[PDB]
């Protein structure tokens, strides 16, 4: 049982890792897939988003992290994964993954979207939230594991 | 290996059900449909009835365990051996209430994890009390339904 | 020659409601303003007189016919040869159970067509529970009804 | 010279509702807890239980007043001289439900402002309603509720 | 009895398609109008959206495509349209919707906003959501007509 | 007591002006604070916003306009303030303020984040909407100060 986990990590946060680590203990093999989406215009290269996914989970022994640049549905197949994971936030992220799991549904019938709810810890924060705070000199050493807020520093420098 | 409770009222299942536990036959390895008797919502059909008709819709899926229960569902699943929890979403009313619930849960048993699975574009607008208020009205419902269930709701409603 | 209904409780109507049908009325030659009887409600005003209270505060009105139903209300639409459905939109709670609702009525009446209308800024906030729960509490609520309205509202609560 | 009224049902009060009134106190300098009866919600606590269980759950905040009330809360809070109304904001369907209520209460009394402070996210997800529903059926609601309001509802469902 | 159904429509979708026949069958003439919206930066220019849009409209008799860059309460009253439709797909438009409408009453009064709701088959989609989808390769094949399928391939290219 | 409502304010509206003028009915000092807000390309410079809020709240005694590009919480701290005030219209705003408000309380617990609601007149207007009908030469005189309404159409202009 093969699990996808994709998303844009721009950068990698604790409740990426929150919803990585729920997906371990529930599926055999988790793939953190890291989308290029260069439509984001991200902060982080996907090489840099990778390297930062793969130090931040290295302690989990099934998560295989990747970047890619396809089509999810394709990507999910061509992993030979069954399952798409998602996390859930906020009413707003909701209905926007509900359009996406549809679309992928259609691209892939077989490929089932799961969403798991993160702790209260991380319910609010994002990846774009912990940015701007950072970018104002603010601490967000509780948002990010080590080695990502230490790069974060080190790019806003 | 892994064992997954789909709990609900079930008053009566309906085909939004159905695409549930069929989802989610397909992800694990065991899934109990849990009827909760929800003394406190009325049910039109009685937990023994519900048991029945949600046992013979389910009977072509070879995992699916259909099973009532009286206990909070936390305390059932606990004894159940279950870890994963089948929640189905609909809108975004039914996710502000499933967030409560699912960290209630999770405080009342950390190791049982909700997971959410998203119906059809073809049932995404169904629940059993809509369709019941449609049948109580003289609406039809025949499509809402799996066919054993349909017959149940037109004989509890002839009386 | 185009036919809309705007179906509802009218319990009682409010200036919500009147401000909807008079928006109707500017846009569809003749608008049934249809009155469910909606016993599952228990409402505070009897079918007769939400009827009346309707009909003398849309009397203005000259395409306004108010008609009171037991049917459901795809089954009265039918019946009435109307193919316009008028839901007024509040807020985003009401949106989405209107849209479960029209799409139950689209699968019951598909030559119906549910078209939704947005109240003015003064009225985006009111609901007849609202305003009957003031006014049971002995708040003035003289602002959101009809005057006609308003004093058998004052009337019902003294006694 | 601020003085604040804090509104509610608190059928029982939750950390919650402390989490609320505690963040009330840091910024007005008295702050009213007011245990509406709420006869329509048929609580599980009797007014004087509630007003006694949020006293002693409130005892060590200086500036705190409880105080039990059956007018329509606007007609209280003018009576109380009270010009900021504190309100619990926890999730979206809180929100389009308070929005209609502050409205409602601007339109009632105009000088009377209202307030929405937000918890902590440990208290976002629970509520009176979702405590007791736990509580009714055998489950740990320990964590959610002060100790004095823990043993009442304990003492309450032996029987 | 002329309705004017405005929006971007970059690209005209089956979503799109749905609203405007439903108009058709409860207003005497539909007028589809294109906002130039170079706020969006369209992936099509006004003059192909209007092409697509007629081509994709031909079937249908008391349909006009328009493209427009006027205010909308201005264009409406220049059309001799009283009746300004918007489809309704999710919660997040809806509040937008809204706001315009309330915008467009301020500056037209007699000029009301309708809402109609698309078929469940169009009711996850968006030409936002369609356009990702062709950029990655996906098959878009039944969101959209087929000329603008045709031509939403050929831009892509 | 001190209070601080913080914004855009690009450019400060009748809906800003409703939710100060409520604050200083409940607190003794309000400090309009204006955020430089570069990542949002503001159509007028802060030096433009400060001026144009300063007068459009001069018969307001004890609020006090004040730009700043530094981090919410740090500036707070050193206005001295205990209260952040900002103004809840809708849904789509109220989770983002969540978001915001917790990261504030996480930066600095005791500074309390406090809504206030705008009267139905402008629940539905935002500085965006109001631009983007100044663009098409839409009348906006009912949402603006005079002083912000003649400096608006100055720019678009
Ligand atoms: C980022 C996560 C994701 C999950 N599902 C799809 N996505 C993306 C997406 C968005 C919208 C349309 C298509 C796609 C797509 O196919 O791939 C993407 C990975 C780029
Ligand atoms: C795109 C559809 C639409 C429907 N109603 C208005 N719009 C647009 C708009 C948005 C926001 C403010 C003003 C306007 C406006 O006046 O015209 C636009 C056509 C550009
Ligand atoms: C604009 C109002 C505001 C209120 N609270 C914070 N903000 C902004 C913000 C957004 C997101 C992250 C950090 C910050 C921050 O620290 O300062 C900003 C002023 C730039
Ligand atoms: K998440
Ligand atoms: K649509
Ligand atoms: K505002």
């Amino acid at each position: 049982k093969r699990a996808i986990y994709p998303g844009t990590f721009d950068p990698i946060t604790n409740g990426h890792i929150d919803i990585v680590t729920r997906a371990t203990q529930m599926f055999d093999h988790v793939i953190l897939a890291i989308a290029a989406s260069p439509s984001k215009k991200p902060m982080f290269t996907l090489e840099e988003r990778v390297a930062l996914a793969q130090q931040a989970t290295a302690h989990l022994g099934n998560v295989e992290v990747v970047g890619f640049s396809d089509l999810m549905a394709n990507f999910a197949r061509n992993q030979h994964a069954t399952v798409l994971i998602r996390g859930l936030r906020a009413v707003a992220d909701f209905e926007y993954e509900m359009q996406l799991a549809h679309m992928n549904r259609h691209l892939m019938p077989e490929l089932e979207s799961v969403f798991l709810m993160p702790s209260k810890e991380w319910s609010f924060i994002s990846s774009s939230l912990v940015k701007e705070v950072a970018r104002h000199q603010g601490d967000v050493t509780h948002f990010l594991p080590e080695n990502v807020h230490q790069a974060l520093m080190a790019k806003l420098a």
